């Protein structure tokens, strides 16, 4: 393991990939969430939802353009984990918990679902 | 500040987008080293380049799918920072860190470019 550690270049490239998506440079998907509209980069999706992972990896999915979630999917809780995947912060609260944990369980995010968890047995 | 920051999230996308270049899974170009060639994601390269940055920006550059290199560009250089972009991990020894840092420099790689200079300065 002789090559040097960059402990802040993982945060950087995130950090430039959310002001891509920000400026709507080189997105190539839009998830629609019932009337709400949300445009990404699949590479990014991939990386952090079983969801997204299972539906690009296949080559007869790979090239949508399109994507529709269960209409039981709060728009708020998918924006809230679209930002997760961006940031590395995630915005829970008491008020929005429950919906956020369903919105992540659907996705298959097992670290935010773990966190859910975690917030429940802490509230 | 009231978000939960998750510390392992950026390396763990990192990791995730480092898997799809190693699938080939969403690369979108290919940088022509002489008489090597390496895909990869421009969204990673954009995020970690100034030179790659400052190509695919531009609207007109935005949809190349080939880019070719300065042939002074050392392919085993480009290759140890292209594994950098991916892995938060940098490949520097004295047998290839004049190598590496003239090719950090050509890239516009402000941060690989420091470490370049600290490493000259503990050599
Ligand atoms: C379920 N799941 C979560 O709960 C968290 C987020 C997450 C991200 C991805 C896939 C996920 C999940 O579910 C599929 C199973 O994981 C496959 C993994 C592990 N074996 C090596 C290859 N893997 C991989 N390689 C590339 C990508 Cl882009 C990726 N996974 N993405
Ligand atoms: C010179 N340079 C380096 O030395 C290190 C790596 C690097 C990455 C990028 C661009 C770089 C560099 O050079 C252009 C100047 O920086 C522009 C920055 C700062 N103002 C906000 C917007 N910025 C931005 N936004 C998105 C991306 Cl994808 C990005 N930068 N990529
Ligand atoms: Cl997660
Ligand atoms: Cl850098």
């Amino acid at each position: 393991d002789s090559q040097i550690q960059f402990t802040r270049h993982a945060s950087d490239v995130l950090l430039n990939l959310n002001r891509l998506r920000s400026r709507d440079i080189l997105t190539d998907v839009v998830i629609v969430v019932s009337r709400e509209q949300f445009r990404a980069h699949k590479t990014v999706l991939m990386a952090c939802s079983g969801l997204f992972y299972s539906i690009f990896t296949d080559q007869l999915k790979r090239n949508l353009s399109v994507i529709n979630l269960d209409p039981e999917i709060n728009p708020e809780g998918f924006n809230i984990l679209l930002d997760f995947m961006y940031t590395s912060r995630l915005n829970l609260r008491e008020g929005n918990i429950m919906a956020v944990m369903a919105t992540a369980m659907y996705l298959q995010m097992e670290h935010v679902v773990d966190t859910c968890r975690k917030f429940i047995k802490a509230s």
